[PDB]
């Protein structure tokens, strides 16, 4: 049974190795766990710091158009501003625009018949002209006729004037020549008398 | 079994004291796993984070660069607008200041317009009073001319009377004188037959 | 006594036949006095009845004259008359244009006013309705962008559940490997040990067994 | 009768008186008389001469108030003429006025109308403008409620796209961290095999050094037996080399 003892002795000598390996055996049981995890955890360190300095840029650029938002926002409100008291401008113009037409028509409309007025005066002027004219002619006419009248009127007066101083005068020589025959009557009476008497007497005593 | 209880008991204590010398070991890398798998572990959670947080980001960025270009386009076609707005403004003003001109020339030609007016009737009234007296003489002229005419009548009338008054008065002076003659005469003859017959009478 | 009373009575006598006969002779003087002075005038009767008769037609023709004087004096009145009530239409009627003439003047001038006023409220009403139909094309287009709107949020609300499912299974795709893995692992860790706790006899045994054999097979036979 | 004598005689004296007084006066009449009866060829002329320049003077007058008469009757013609005239014209204005005042009636009732027409049109506008303002108050409320439902929409629309990137960023890690996974246990299967192994070549190699060396050692024993054998063997075929030898001398050496 001394056989199985050198069976242990041999069992021995070979966990010599059993325990001599176990440094090298463990150092290499950890040197792949650590490259493993190392290398997944570098990797997941490099993408994070890129993502990481992509957020950066992104943040920087959206505070940039942020700004100019803003800038054109103030610039906007600022015209659409003008924009409405321009409108409202407007509508205070085209008011007074029609306001002023009509004021404006109104007073050509009392101006033109005022021209009518005036043409209408301009005609009657002249007519009147005229007929004052003719009215004029007429009057020399009349006033001829009138003088010529009267002229006739004299000169008859006149012929009547002279017939009756003739037959005046007529009158008195006839009356003063029979006086101057009544004195001759009486003159050769007395001297005719007894002349034709006797002539009478010297004939009666014949027969 | 002097040397062989030794040899065992020695056996046996070397490998179960050896075997469970490096148990320990590696239970320890079992706790170096439990430590790596950690930090792994949150790393691997913050890289989710930050993920979340650039897309948030981006989000953001892409809405405000949309709201920003239409505000462009509003703000663009504001301006063209106002532009237009201030043009027809001052195009409005002008017009208003000619139309108030205009205005202005009217009323004050209508005002020498109602100058004219006024000097017109002046000369239509003494256009009329004139006329009315060359009417009015023209009457009186007609007047004169017809009263001339009716006295040449009436005298014309007196010329044959006094024609006729005169041979009456003629006739009736001849008849007179006759009658004077006549008894002049017969007594003449009635003393001539009276110393007749006397003497007759021897 | 005797004789002057008789001689003076005879004187008295004597002029009372005086004062007879002398006035009887002077009618008689006085009678062919009055008889001359009418044989005259039967004498110049001519000339009487000459002026008689012009006289005549004198006032014949007068009292014509003097009655067209009355009948053109009617008339005269007549017309003077007629030519008042015509003055009194004529004002009247003159007046009555003048007026309308006035009256046609501010008409128009209040035409023209409200003209103007119709106007300016047709522009501002018609700019009113000009922003009222721009305001109904503002809502068609945000209903149209509503629209839209809503669809893109439900088809990414669709890709988000899907996101989300597809990350659960992936846990419990993970999960299952991980438990996979372990459980191998400790079985491949247990069929070793009892391989080797099998080896520490079942063969140890039996080989030194097969070299007994060999060894004294070689040994001696 | 003495006194009554004397003045009966004085009384006679006083008649005679009287009647001498008229017989002067009768003779003085007398002689005017016969000296009227001369001059009565005269007093005739005075007498005529009168008569005529009376009834001169009547025809006279007569004349003037004639023609004073026909002027007077000729001034009325001549007004009379005038005024039917002056009506004429009066007329005819007023004919004119008269159809001036129609026509400007006509344009004032038309013109009236139209004003009236003006003043209705004008409440309509006023009206519709306040009609129109309630109406584009409405529309301006609609448009403010819409932006903000487009807002919202908008937001939320901008969330689920968010959580969902979020999910697809988690779930591209959990691939990685499954091939990690995958990677880690293809390792620590590999360095256990390993171990047992090594373990297995050493109990093999154990039993390989015993069974070689306790049979080359047998092995070497047999053929140095073998050899010591024929050894042997050789030297006792030597030993009867020698005793051949030997005898065949003795036999050769056989003599007396």
């Amino acid at each position: 049974y001394i056989d199985r003892v050198r069976s242990l002795e041999t069992e021995n000598a070979g966990l010599r190795l059993r325990i001599t390996e176990s440094e090298e055996v463990v150092s290499r049981e950890v040197s792949g766990i650590k490259a493993a995890y190392e290398a997944e955890l570098g990797d997941a360190r490099k993408t994070l710091d890129s993502v990481a300095k992509e957020r950066a840029r992104l943040q920087l650029e959206l505070s940039k158009v942020r700004e100019e938002f803003k800038e054109l926002k103030a610039r906007n409100t600022k015209k659409e501003g003008d924009l409405i008291a321009a409108q409202a401008r407007l509508k205070d113009l085209e008011a007074l625009l029609n306001s002023k037409e009509a004021a404006l028509s109104t007073a050509l409309s009392e101006k033109r018949t005022l021209e009518g007025e005036l043409h209408d005066l301009r005609g009657q002027v002249a007519k009147l002209e005229a007929a004052l004219g003719e009215a004029k002619k007429q009057l020399q006419d009349e006033m001829l006729r009138r003088v010529d009248a009267e002229n006739r009127l004299q000169t008859m007066k006149e012929e009547l004037d002279f017939q009756k101083n003739i037959y005046s005068e007529e009158l008195r020589e006839t009356k003063r020549r029979h006086e101057t025959r009544l004195v001759e009557i009486d003159n050769g009476k007395q001297r005719e008398f007894e002349s034709r008497l006797a002539d009478a007497l010297q004939e009666l005593r014949a027969q």
